[PDB]
């Protein structure tokens, strides 16, 4: 009578750990979501078979407004399992589901799984100078979202590099592309002028972390806000003051233009 | 012809990810690292009978000088693994054996695995809030660095949350308790002076993350710095302003004290 809360990571299937699979093979219950992020290398008929069970899935509204009322009736006389894109707590509201599990009276584990948010080592850049992370939310209507741009400036000011994560529309089939979150920077700039986000700002994009060739670019704005990083999902990052090391990586792996080597103490 | 860095998670032979093993079961050699950390809930052994293959296992000089003369030879015309607790490249100078790799005319490709800077998300702390990481570094002769220190200090007024590694002598097998990375910061504080880390400070502890049944806590360094955590590896967290929804989860999860509900928001 316990609810898992089951990572199956960053892009197919098989991004699972040995020890989520094993727990959700054994759950009488599996519920999921494939709202908060993209998992484009695989599919629900593919997960269904690894597990060897049906999967329902549930919609944010079914998740944010009904949990409690789909989920933890059955995890109080089942093993029940709930599955996420990357890791279920990062990036997403899910922490607050736990506590609606013991208000009613239900034991929860929470299995990790490769998440984005480390996955980002794989860039070249220090993890550990990352500074607070933000998300560029697509405008609707006359609301334009600006409080990114605002973090990548405290984030530049202290040397520190900025992991942007990108706006997704699951029922619309919607996945901001890191070529969209440069033009929409681009616009608060304008704005904004504070000079945070230019034509010559270096940037770093990420795109389907996970799979076995992602693809991995950096260079400045100018050079990069037209270019094909393949398929959804992609991340934007602005770093900070680049290591000598962590410039030699984007140029050697990231294929940066070889001016980036030479960096500005 | 191919190396391939893959992680093995957070806490046992089972954070491994289902992509990680079958790759590693179809490689000829397996190398792995336990200096950048330990892998506390399992053995070598048990590691090298899951994947079913022997493991040479690398010192941190093996690696940082010799990687080159050790590893990517036989990449050369074999297919070759490096696993390391965690998540790949996420140790600060692992990017850079991509680079060797890429000089040696051999592919590499990234498994990623959980990593803690993603498992704290099981803290109930927001991830897009946490800013600059450390390490806190034991004191010997006559260094005394409080650098993390001054991280916490630049986070905390930003109201962002700071991530603690704690100090390991991997090779001696001894890890620095959450406690005593504790009496270091008031030691460092009665130093400093700044007000940044005193008996009535909030902090979080995690214990064994990725293990079924983590140990979680919060609440005032004075009511923690005396506490049973439990056996290693502990991290220790010094959070920003909360957010009430992420007091809430300290509270009903962590066994954090009432008080924070209204003095830490
Ligand atoms: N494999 C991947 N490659 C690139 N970006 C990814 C990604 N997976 C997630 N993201 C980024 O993160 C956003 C979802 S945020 C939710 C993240 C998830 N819990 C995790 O642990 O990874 C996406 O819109 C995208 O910008």
């Amino acid at each position: 009578m316990v609810l898992y809360f089951i990572g199956l990571g960053l892009y197919d299937e098989r991004d699972i750990t040995v020890k989520g699979l094993e727990i959700a093979k054994k759950c009488d219950y599996v519920f999921a979501e494939f709202y908060t992020s993209l998992m484009a290398g695989t599919t629900l008929g593919r997960i269904q078979k690894l597990i060897g069970k049906e999967i329902r899935v549930l919609s944010r509204e079914d998740v944010e407004l009904n949990f409690e009322n789909i989920v933890l009736p059955l995890a109080k006389e089942n093993d029940v399992a709930f599955l996420t894109p990357g890791d279920p707590l990062v990036a997403t509201t899910h922490a607050e589901l736990r506590i609606r599990a013991k208000r009613a009276g239900v034991e929860s584990y929470v299995i990790h799984a490769p998440s984005i948010y480390s996955a980002v080592g794989i860039t070249g850049l220090h993890i550990y100078k990352f500074g607070k992370s933000a998300t560029v939310a697509y405008p609707e209507g006359n609301w334009f979202p600006t409080s990114y741009y605002d973090v990548i400036k405290e984030n530049a000011e202290r040397g520190l590099h900025t992991l942007l994560f990108l706006d997704i529309k699951a029922e619309k089939r919607m996945y901001m592309t890191a070529n969209e979150a440069m033009e929409l920077l681009l616009k608060v700039e304008d704005m904004k002028k504070g000079g945070v986000f230019t034509d010559d700002t270096l940037v770093v994009v990420l795109a389907r972390a996970g799979s076995l060739n992602p693809t991995i670019r950096a260079g400045m704005v100018k050079d990069l806000i037209r270019e094909d990083f393949g398929d959804p999902p992609h991340i934007l990052i602005v770093p900070g003051k680049l290591h000598i090391v962590e410039a030699e990586y984007l140029v050697e792996i990231a294929g940066a233009p070889r001016e980036i080597l030479r960096v500005n103490v």
